[PDB]
């Protein structure tokens, strides 16, 4: 039985409304309805993983067991194995696995985030989960974001609280955040962005989405608008939306989009939005494609449709070599040529680096750089030829090729991270110096930049 070197991953968000759901939901899994959909040709092909997210979740973690099993049998003629589950409040999420992978799979962490102090502390907040698949960890969060057309500063500090203070994956990682500790992350949920339009344009609004003309409505979409200006999901990706406003419907039908101001809305509008969402980040040159992105069209318990994603995921497997694990492998090496970091601190202290990877034995402790001034203001960092050699612990290119280094910049007088990053092993050439770049940010805020070149010895 050959290990695989790409998984299919399903992702599903639905705000359920505090209802139960109908009786069939196979749709969702099927990812049919509106926007990018699977081929009928694949509806027996069991996805390796379903990672489901709900908000506004009802059901005990066991009915929803149930069901969700249940459903995917139905589908697939497959027992699904629960790899995890985790409730906060009414926000959920869970990871259900072919039987085949059950021993691929390990490492299994849960967590949650609330978010908002005394008043906005006490509904809104995530789940999350991660795991090891052979060699590649995976994380997911869903997210439930505060809701209302004018809070997209508060859901962008909820989604900087949830990135800075949910523990999943390696603790080892200690400078690093979810952001950075996970070969592929996938981020869902109620991020309760709107469509920034005046109040008076909610029948154009409706008019529009009857001809399935989005443009002029995703041009306002508070996420995709606050992502190009760097407020929020800094190095994430969406796909290209092209379905209809999951939000917010009348119940028992999709023909009509509920927006006017009621007391049970607080006398707010809910112009029909995108609430419902998946982005990813995958770590530089791994494969991940999306297949799918869409809503379906025939689950109306909610005043919110279903939404689902679907990826190939690139995946690697748990390599053993006569040397590494346990020892180094003196065939390999990395290396590190006319290397410096640009800050944006006004801070004048000391820093070093820290190289992090599971392709060491421990993580590396650099010497301190030498501080200069860039020519418009910068701090610039120089370690020139100064960096540490690495120590791989497999010298065989099919597994170093495909690893990564992250990188913190660290002050001397703290110990703090300003910046991390993540440079991959996936080179044009071994033996060979090559350029190297990675962004810096700290909290998943843009702090500064590494940039150098890098020499990679194999075995080969
Ligand atoms: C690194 C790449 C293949 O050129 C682009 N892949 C992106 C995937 C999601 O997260 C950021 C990287």
């Amino acid at each position: 039985q050959p290990e695989p070197d790409m998984i299919t991953i399903f992702i599903g968000t639905w705000n359920m409304g505090n209802a139960p759901p109908p009786k069939k939901i196979t749709s969702w899994f099927l990812s049919k309805g509106q926007g990018k959909t699977r081929d009928d040709s694949a509806d027996y092909i069991p996805h390796d993983i379903y990672v489901i997210g709900t908000q506004e979740d009802p059901l005990s973690e066991k009915e929803w067991l149930e069901i969700l099993k249940h459903s995917l049998q139905e589908i697939t003629s497959v027992t699904f194995k629960t790899v995890a589950i985790h409730t906060l409040w009414n926000i959920r999420i869970v990871v259900l696995a072919k039987p085949e992978h059950e021993n691929r799979i390990s490492h299994i962490c849960t967590d949650n985030v609330k978010t908002g102090i005394a008043n906005t502390l006490g509904n809104k907040g995530a789940v999350g989960v991660s795991f090891m698949f052979n060699g590649t960890s995976l994380g997911f969060v869903n997210s439930h974001l505060t809701s209302g057309s004018e809070k997209k500063l508060r859901r962008n500090q909820n989604y900087m609280n949830i990135l800075r203070f949910l523990a999943l994956g390696d603790k080892k990682l200690s400078p690093f955040n979810i952001t950075h500790r996970f070969t592929h992350l996938f981020w869902f949920g109620d991020l309760n962005y709107r469509v920034d339009l005046p109040t008076w344009e909610a029948e154009t609004i409706i008019q529009k989405i009857k001809q399935q003309q989005y443009a002029d409505l995703l041009s306002h979409d508070q996420l995709l608008t606050e992502r190009r200006e760097q407020k929020v999901f800094l190095h994430f990706e969406e796909e290209e939306i092209t379905f209809a406003p999951t939000y917010r419907f009348e119940r028992l039908t999709r023909d009509k989009y509920a927006y006017t101001k009621q007391k049970a809305t607080g006398m707010k509008y809910n112009l029909p939005s995108w609430c419902d969402r998946v982005l990813w980040k995958s770590y530089p040159l791994v494969h991940v494609v999306c297949q799918s992105y869409g809503s379906t069209s025939d689950i109306m318990t909610s005043d919110h449709s279903p939404v689902f994603a679907t990826f190939e995921a690139g995946v690697t497997s748990q390599f053993v070599s006569k040397n590494g694990p346990g020892t180094v492998d003196s065939q390999g090496q990395i290396e590190f040529l006319r290397c410096y970091a640009t800050l944006k601190t006004k801070s004048q202290t000391k820093f070093y680096l820290e190289f992090h990877s599971s392709c060491l034995e421990s993580f590396v402790k650099s010497q301190e750089g030498e501080n200069e001034e860039g020519s418009e203001g910068e701090l610039v960092v120089k370690f020139g030829e100064t960096l540490p050699k690495l120590k791989p612990i497999i010298s065989d290119p099919e597994y170093l090729l495909d690893q990564h280094i992250l990188i913190s910049i660290k002050s001397s007088d703290s110990d703090e991270s300003y910046g991390e990053g993540c440079i991959a092993l996936r080179l044009e050439a071994t033996e060979t110096q090559l350029p190297i770049y990675t962004p810096l940010t700290h909290h998943g805020e843009l702090t500064g930049h590494f940039q150098g070149e890098i020499k990679l010895q194999t075995s080969q």
